[PDB]
């Protein structure tokens, strides 16, 4: 089945994975250097052996495509994937007044009394970002995230580069280019970042009228992260092919450190006992072509029939 | 044998490689996305099925390690790998006076009368860079090449980052870091470059006291280039391990576009009929440890016993 490479990567990390310690202070079994490909003509790689929220991957990628860096658009779509990063800034700000939220992460995962007050301040944080325009502009804007790196890379002469917009024009004018690369790794920002991009860079490739994309991921959470990472980039490969009047090829996912947290063992073992169903189909709006002006409604996933979602603890 | 992955990559491009046109206007059989690993504990990956000049790979890597960007150091070591790039600038300069050297590349490869005058101007160019200090400083300095990208990345606030020097300190203080990345791809320089780096980025990894490195190469000349590319990075993996008091692991070579030029077919087929000999051994100076102050004499290759060199035309 189409998602077999993922299941295979999970097995490999189980057998050959070396216990390696991590930042979150949770253990991990790890492997360095791996590569899997998905032929996008055989279907969309959204895992069927576990239910993955496509709306989350869809709204987030659009947020990226718009070059947007403000949580506000995500929250409007009930997408809380980035709330944590924005909320941190609020909390550590001189104008923040409320309970102590020091290390609210692996403190909420412990104490239920704290976890409760944590979901309060955040609920409030999300409400202000959503309705207070100056608030959103100050704590709702993350600044250096994918939308900015892809569409507004800052130059030393104070200008901004639309990396992605430029490369798309290159695919139109020089399909056979081996320089169709978009980087998200900036040496001057990386040392001051809380999270240097996990998805370092990607390269497009065209041959026989088919567009392919290879992603280099420096670190990956085999269980919780990877199912999403695959769908985002396979989705991106689809949007660009659509804009460039091309056909889809393969999505090649290359890994640096691929790991499985120690508290995802029973869950990963359970998913593995499941039998892949046929992959869904992605359908895009044929009338609209400027992918930068695409909305939720323009992308539709047909025939997704997954097994129940598998709950697991997050590492912090 | 240790170099089998290379021979296998050559076969794969022969069978499955799709004819794809290239910049040099020479054809190529290509594949997108490939990955091979070399266990550095089993030997050094300098190909034995064909003689590769280790002195060239050694002097060039040192030039990189010093953060040097001037052809002068290379020429002093009889290393002409970069002469072409520097020579171009000379020729297209207002102070250049001599024969027309327009497209001296695929013009020298044709006309023997021109090729002869070409080797004259260049001979002179190399002599001036070598003895005239102000000349070297003006046409001998390439500026944006690996030494500068690795050791003196320019920031928007007019400073320079020693990417490589910083990461090495990170391996010493945080071996288990998944952020040990060195990029050579700068979005603001790439569009004005004659050759955006082919070796985009690499990542280090440590586990069980062993250092590994993964290289992401956007474009690769399977026949002429790759044999060198492997030796440079396996060599770099060795120098850093030496400086960090670590043991060597594997060198993982990941590819975007891996191609074989149409005029290297008979040669690649011939190399394939050869039988790999045992890999050589690399030996480094045990007394010296600052790898940035390493000289030719500090690195020695024992037991290299190759088949004769295979001559082939360069694509331009
Ligand atoms: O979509 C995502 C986002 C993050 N990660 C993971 O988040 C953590 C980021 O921290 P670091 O280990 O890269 O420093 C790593 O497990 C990685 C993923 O696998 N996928
Ligand atoms: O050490 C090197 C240097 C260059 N190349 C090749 O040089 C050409 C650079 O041009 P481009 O196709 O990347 O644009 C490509 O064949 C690549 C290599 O394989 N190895
Ligand atoms: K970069």
């Amino acid at each position: 089945m189409l998602e077999q490479p993922y299941l295979d990567l999970a097995k490999k990390v189980l057998d050959e994975g070396h216990f390696k310690p991590d930042r979150t202070h949770t253990g991990t079994y790890s492997i360095f250097g791996h590569q899997m490909r998905f032929d996008l003509s055989k279907g969309f790689p959204l895992l069927t052996t576990k239910k993955v929220p496509f709306g989350l991957i869809k709204s987030e990628l659009l947020w990226f495509l718009h070059g947007d860096t403000n949580i506000r658009f995500l929250l409007q779509h009930r997408n809380h994937i980035w709330d944590e990063w924005a909320f941190e800034k609020w909390v550590k700000s001189d104008e923040y007044h409320g309970p102590d939220m020091t290390d609210f992460g692996h403190r909420s995962q412990k104490d239920p009394e704290f976890a409760a007050v944590y979901h309060e301040e955040m609920a409030k944080f999300d409400d202000r970002v959503l309705h207070d325009d100056a608030f959103a502009a100050k704590y709702g804007d993350l600044g250096l995230v994918y939308g900015s790196q892809w569409r507004a890379w800052h130059t030393s002469k104070g200008d901004t580069i639309d990396q992605l917009g430029d490369v798309i024009e290159q695919i139109k004018t020089h399909p056979y280019s081996t320089r169709l690369i978009v980087s998200a790794w900036n040496p001057e920002d990386v040392p001051t970042m809380a999270l240097p991009p996990c998805h370092t860079l990607y390269q497009f490739y065209v041959n026989d009228g088919k567009l392919s994309l290879q992603l280099y991921q420096r670190s990956a959470d085999i269980f919780l992260g990877v199912p999403f990472n695959i769908a985002s980039y396979a989705l991106l490969t689809h949007l660009v092919a659509h804009e460039c009047g091309l056909e889809v090829g393969e999505f090649i996912h290359t890994f640096g450190d691929a790991h499985l947290y120690v508290n995802h063992l029973d869950q990963i073992k359970e998913q593995l006992s499941r039998t892949p169903r046929p992959a869904p189909t992605l359908q895009l709006n044929p009338d609209k072509h400027d992918i930068f002006d695409f909305d939720m409604k323009d992308i539709k996933l047909l025939n997704y029939d997954p097994y129940p979602a598998i709950k697991a603890p997050v590492a912090v």
